[PDB]
């Protein structure tokens, strides 16, 4: 799973409804990757991946590679759902990056809600920012998939989830992107980051 003992990702989807899913994670082993590889895809300012990874802790950091589905106005949303056994309040920071420069930072809060003997954190139908909406509209008009991938080699997302009250990092996911054919549909591969 994408998860620690303290906080587990349960579901993540980005979508349009007039429901089409661009990406979708629903929730053994897990493979690994050297963070060293992907430092250049994120800022080296504060909120840089190298910095975050230093006294991390290490086991909190994951990489997701998405093969997205661009084959569909509208409502553009992002729904995520986490869970834990501790009652917490979460700060969720999403940083969109283009050529290793941060161009968007979205910061949200969610308090634990009791359900079926555990705590769930529901950040549902958060409206996708306008930068991504326009970017997606442009991207889908490209005539070849290899062009879309070329454009996407420069585009990344860094998602940091901290315990609001203690300021401890619970989860840090790096996201990288290509597109899929409609035939194959959306896919992802969750790795762990090591050093
Ligand atoms: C090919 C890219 C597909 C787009 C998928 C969006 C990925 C997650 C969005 C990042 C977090 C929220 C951003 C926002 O609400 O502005």
């Amino acid at each position: 799973g994408l998860g620690t003992a303290r906080l587990q990702l349960v579901e993540f989807s980005a979508f349009v409804e007039p429901r089409h899913l661009f990406v979708h994670i629903s929730q053994p082993p897990l493979e690994s990757v050297d963070v060293r590889q992907i430092y250049d895809k994120f800022p080296e300012k504060k909120g840089g991946l190298r910095e975050l990874y230093d006294r991390g802790p290490p086991h909190a950091f994951f990489l997701v590679k998405f093969w997205a589905d661009l084959n569909w106005g509208g409502f553009y949303g992002v729904s995520s759902q986490y869970e834990s056994l501790e009652h917490m309040t979460l700060t969720c920071s999403s940083k969109v990056c283009s050529f290793g420069k941060q161009v968007v930072e979205k910061v949200e809060t969610e308090r634990a809600q009791l359900e079926d003997g555990r705590f769930v954190y529901r950040l549902l139908r958060s409206p996708m920012c306008e930068y991504l909406v326009n970017f997606l509209h442009k991207l889908r008009q490209l005539p070849e998939r290899y062009m879309m991938n070329s454009v996407l080699e420069n585009f990344t997302i860094l998602q940091v989830v901290t315990n609001r009250d203690t300021q401890e990092l619970l989860l840090c996911t790096a996201y990288v992107f290509e597109v899929s054919t409609s035939e194959r549909g959306a896919q992802h591969h969750i790795y762990r980051l090591v050093r």
